[PDB]
């Protein structure tokens, strides 16, 4: 029998009403894990590249990590995939929360949409029972708000409800799905789930979930929060609060936000305020946030409690994590009050908290410049934070300017046009990336933001630190218990690595080295979103509980499947290039492969090619970004060589 | 892990030449246990009742049982199944020797065909690898002889091949598939292979096959081996040679057909021969058969060797075994030496032994009586012997009054009509049944003429005599060590038997008695053709090793699931009434259960009526045959009691 999965999952038509279960194959599982790796195996059989994003036959799916459900800290994560309406790539997205456990706990890995219905409506699934409700009384309502009448219908108080506001209804490219104090939110993926006519899906779980090896996989749970004590009694040295720890960014713990107020571009990524961080608005700003915050909570089974409920006076409560606590507040030059009571609105109608304040930012230079004119804009308030909240809701709603400005900064300023392309200065492959405008070329960076699948920085860094310590003692002394890293060689390039001098960047690490470490950091995330691991306990902060080193005993423990280090090395690499494949197959080459050209001040052309070009040798690709027909056969993945011949995409010899 | 089975069927759509492997569902498993019982959820919810059998939605499968490929002696058996184009309704055909257990050895538990091939195609498979291959140059080349040049073809002397002959090409109602000494025999599986323009299916299987609990297993193989050692020393007292130890009938090695002869009708199941054997007789087809008889051989796991090469001068060695060996000799009025000579040519041809004898036994009865002119039969040998050669060529061509008689016998005289109806007097639902006009009503054959969804009752007899003992002596003794029985009442029964006196049929047993018997022996047969057990160590002789109490142990440590008596006995009426519900809703009813007008001279019809009301309400059924709401429900089979019910098959209530 199947261990940690549960072996089945959700065939559901939009258009015809119908609804399956279908058992899973098990030789998927010892290929591509789960999660992400075999969403990525179903899109790339399922969903040729003619299909469009919002065309019937695109997929849409609910993915539950293969370890979900299960005893082990932090693993509760949602991979919903699909094709991403404003990239025209494949669109991956994580939520947190407690929605996947509860699908694992209903008896499904996954739920698969295809189709559209003509009618709003919602999925209702009660362990064996699944059925399709209308939702035409929902239809405006926001994300939040959906889901407590929803359970209040049915009378499911303890049901997990995924929705999307009104900006997926109307299909913003940049359109989420929430739920609690969770969110889907880069890709679009909310904006496809609307065009599916798709409110929201209701899951009600409470059946068992069994693991292989009992005794053995309770002995590596209990090791994870040993060491999750330990780790948070000795917070890495020297480096800034949000940094330190485990788990996401805690940004709704910590009140300093110094080094990502003068170090980040407010605007539309275009500011740098070197000297914001006063004494006046480090007070400010803690007493508003002292103010808002009401508690502290966790995901499913996590005691790092990330994120917090905020309050803000006059309206209603919603949840927040991370960053997308500053991105409002930074790109309309005001403060934390209105970032905070923005946010509401934004997450309510199911907007990226990361494109959206970079879209209005965007859209009010064009306005300044003079490419956009008054007339565009009727009825446009006074203040600079009214202007913002007038601009929310045309975009939400595809009012008149609002309706170009929904599709992104690369799209919309391709349809403005009179220059309005130089100010979309901040994309890759037509996604809009962290404010970040630095000064010298750091070239572990560059290649994260080249390759990175998801095209989010944040989501692919974390195992290697970001800045070298001034003392050679001080990296003694982290490379001392540094028991996460793979090889060897990882210390010691940590060793050498120094801030100034004949061993700093942009030329140190060496191009061999920093490939290696990219390599590294992206396959760390891999796992995370194919397990469903949170990447707050694993990818994401220094010296996590989880590493390369005891994963494949929880995924043998869990899913009684053989697994080791290599084996599990090879896993995540497999399925990598899979995604790879995919987007190669929708039109993806080298060329689309570039950061900003503003991103740095100091840019080395040749040193930056060699960069590349070395990576594709190491991930085993053409130096044009494709997986040769030698690495594919290699990984078990010989029908997607031959596809690629019989395209073209590669040449016979 | 799954055990047992190997968990994937390949989905082939002939039509389109698509070829796909699939993960089946073990839930299937468990309430189907396999082979024929998962065929039948297969048909049943993907071959609707507005299916034609030659329809290209109408489906082929090729099912292993659920313990071939495993060291269960005997277990082999292939499990074939369509919707037969000679009765309209269900049919399922078994094939022993060595293909089932070479596909479980490949990695699959089914094949399943859709579609029609627009040129004649055969199936290769070896583990991995399947692909189509051309077949136009075996164009009406025979069964075995396709084979050889196959394996040649492809260099692969230890492929298995199950091919069709020119009869299966030609859509004849009876054509056969033929696997070198086994063969898919009746119903008209044939037909549908080759409507689909499919030549053969050839595989080579050089995969491990895993059991769940090792030891166990082979303990009870052991078990088998020592208990057929002991019941070929005891073959059982007063019993004829041929039904007196296991295996199929053993024709091929007792000479002596005294039995047969004088019990049997000769010709069209018209003329009985009272004084037939003789000394003059015996020597003669003693003479023939040691000539022709080249060795005894047996099927894949199992000592027995029922079957045996036949060579007869000027002709190419074909495979035999039971009763074939008999119906052309019989329906010719002829000897064995014409027999076998015309079973070579038959055989190669791919057709069914039971009906071509009787099929050109009436054709011949039509010409004598003068519905049939001498013009219908253009170039007719004068010699009987001669003729039969001729009309068996006219019904493989489909050639003038071939094209009729391929039709069998039922809508032959449909056809020709002008009185022909009456000389179809041995048919049960359109189909031909065994040469066999006896005297006085038997009550425990009449309830299985009636209701043996095979409809051939060679094929659902076996666990109970077939007559009483003389003394009481030899009734005690022989239920001593009868443990193979389901209770102790069935002891009793055989006791209180007896050939005459109040004790005798029709009156003895008792109605209740006879239910019992029936429904005893008809669950052996279902359980043999869901493991893929033979019979002729199982549900055909007399105290076999396989029986219903160490079944559930064999199931248990065979495949790794729960398994008991109860359970199993529960697991057989669950699949054998879904069968009965794919026949009912196809048209079946209470009327088309009957057997022939004249099948007894002695009748009571009462006493019929009395036995299949009570036979329906053991099996839950209604007083028309169909299967109650209730029983549905009980059997897990409720999606069916809906669909009846929609349908307006069963009253809502
Ligand atoms: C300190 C760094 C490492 C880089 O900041 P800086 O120190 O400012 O580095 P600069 O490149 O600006 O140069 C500084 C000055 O020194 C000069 N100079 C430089 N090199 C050299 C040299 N070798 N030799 C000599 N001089 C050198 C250079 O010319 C310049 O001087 P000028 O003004 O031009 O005259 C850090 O702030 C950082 O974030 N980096 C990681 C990358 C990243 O973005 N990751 C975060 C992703 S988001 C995330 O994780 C997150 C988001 C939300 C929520 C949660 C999480
Ligand atoms: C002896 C039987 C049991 C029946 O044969 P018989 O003895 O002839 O039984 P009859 O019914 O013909 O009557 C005889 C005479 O006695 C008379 N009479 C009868 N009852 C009574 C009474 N109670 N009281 C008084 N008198 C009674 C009756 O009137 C008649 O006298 P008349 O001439 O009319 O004046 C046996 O031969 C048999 O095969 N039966 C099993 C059923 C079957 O067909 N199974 C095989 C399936 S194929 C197979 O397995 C296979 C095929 C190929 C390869 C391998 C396998
Ligand atoms: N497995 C996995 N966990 C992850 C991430 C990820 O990309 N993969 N993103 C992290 C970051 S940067 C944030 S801001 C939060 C957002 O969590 P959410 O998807 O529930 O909104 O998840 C964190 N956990
Ligand atoms: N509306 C909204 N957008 C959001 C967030 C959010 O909490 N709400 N979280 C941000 C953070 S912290 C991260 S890490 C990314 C997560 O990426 P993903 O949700 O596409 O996987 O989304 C960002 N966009
Ligand atoms: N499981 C099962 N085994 C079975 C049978 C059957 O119907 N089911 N038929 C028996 C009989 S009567 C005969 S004559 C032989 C025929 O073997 P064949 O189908 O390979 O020609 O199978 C024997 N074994
Ligand atoms: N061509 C051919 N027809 C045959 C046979 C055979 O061996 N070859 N077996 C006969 C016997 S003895 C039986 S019991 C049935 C078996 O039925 P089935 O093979 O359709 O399951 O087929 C009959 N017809
Ligand atoms: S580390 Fe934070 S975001 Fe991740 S599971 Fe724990 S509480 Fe949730
Ligand atoms: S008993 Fe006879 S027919 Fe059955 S498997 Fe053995 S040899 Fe073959
Ligand atoms: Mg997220
Ligand atoms: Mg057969
Ligand atoms: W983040
Ligand atoms: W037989």
């Amino acid at each position: 029998m199947r261990y940690a999965e549960t072996g089945y999952v959700l065939e559901v038509d939009l258009t015809k009403g119908s609804i399956e279960r279908v058992a899973t194959d098990p030789r998927d599982t010892e290929l591509y894990l789960g999660g992400l790796g075999t969403n990525a195996k179903i899109l790339w059989d399922r969903v040729p590249p003619e299909v469009e994003p919002f065309s019937p036959e695109n997929l849409l799916i609910f993915a539950a990590g293969l370890l979900c459900g299960t005893p082990a800290t932090g693993c509760n994560r949602t991979i919903v995939s699909t094709v991403s309406p404003q990239t025209k790539l494949m669109a991956f997205s994580m939520m947190g929360g407690f929605w996947a456990p509860e699908l694992k706990y209903a008896g499904y890995d996954k739920i698969i949409f295809r189709g559209k219905s003509p009618e709003l409506v919602y999925l209702y699934i009660n362990n064996d029972k699944v059925e399709i409700r209308d939702a035409s009384h929902l239809k405006g309502k926001g994300a939040i708000e959906t889901a407590e009448i929803i359970k209040k219908e049915l009378n499911e108080p303890r049901a997990q409800v995924a929705a999307i506001g009104k900006a997926g209804e109307n299909r913003v490219f940049y359109a989420s799905i929430e739920q609690g104090r969770s969110s889907a939110s880069r890709g679009g993926i909310g904006a496809v789930m609307g065009d599916k006519g798709l409110k929201a899906v209701v899951v009600r779980g409470t059946k068992d979930l069994c693991v292989a090896k009992p005794e053995e996989y309770i002995g590596l749970c209990n090791e994870v929060l040993d060491y999750i004590k330990h780790r948070e009694e000795n917070p890495i040295p020297d480096v800034m609060p949000i940094l330190a720890g485990l788990g996401s960014p805690q940004e709704m713990k910590v009140h300093d936000e110094k080094w990502h107020t003068e170090n980040f571009n407010w605007g539309n990524a275009r500011t740098r305020r070197k000297d914001f961080w006063t004494d006046e608005v480090s007070h400010a700003w803690e007493k508003t946030m002292d103010k808002a915050r009401t508690r502290l909570i966790s995901c499913y089974n996590c005691p790092m409690k990330c994120g917090a409920t905020i309050s803000m006076e006059g309206l209603p409560t919603y949840m927040m994590k991370c960053f997308t606590k500053l991105t409002y507040t930074m790109a309309a030059y005001s403060d934390l009050d209105f970032g905070l009571r923005i946010a509401q609105k934004a997450t309510e109608y199911g907007l990226d908290g990361f494109s959206a304040p970079q879209v209005m930012a965007f859209a009010f230079e064009l306005l300044e410049k003079g490419i956009l004119k008054d007339s565009d804009f009727p009825g446009l308030p006074e203040g600079n934070e009214e202007r913002f909240f007038y601009l929310l809701d045309k975009i939400v709603n595809r009012d008149g300017i609002g309706d170009i400005l929904a599709n992104g900064t690369y799209w919309a300023a391709q349809e403005i046009g009179n220059g309005a392309e130089d100010y979309a200065h901040n994309n890759i492959k037509k996604h809009e990336q962290l404010p970040l405008k630095l000064s010298m070329l750091n070239p572990i960076y560059y290649l994260m933001y080249c390759t990175g699948e998801k095209i989010n920085i944040t989501q692919i860094e974390g195992q290697f630190p970001q800045a070298p310590y001034p003392k050679l003692e001080q990296r003694e002394a982290f490379v001392e218990d540094w028991i996460q890293v793979p090889d060897e060689k990882f210390k010691k390039i940590f060793l050498e690595w120094e801030p100034r001098g004949e061993k700093s960047m942009p030329n140190f690490p060496t191009v061999d080295m920093c490939c290696d470490i990219v390599d590294w950091q992206e396959m760390m995330h891999y796992i995370d979103d194919a397990l469903g691991q949170c990447a707050g306990l694993s990818s994401f902060p220094l010296k996590p509980p989880y590493h390369i080193h005891n994963y494949p005993k929880f995924i043998a423990a869990g899913a009684g499947i053989e697994m080791d280090t290599e084996k599990l090395k090879k896993a995540a690499k497999r399925y990598r290039t899979l995604v790879r494949a995919f987007n190669i197959r929708r039109g993806m080459r080298r060329v689309d492969e570039q950061p900003p050209a503003n991103h740095w001040k100091n840019r080395f052309p040749e040193l930056e090619k060699e960069l590349l070009d070395s990576y594709y040798k190491l991930k085993g690709w053409n130096d044009d970004g494709i997986p040769t027909k030698e690495t594919l056969d290699d990984l078990g993945l010989g029908y997607v060589g031959d596809e690629f011949i019989k395209r073209g995409i590669l040449s016979a010899g």
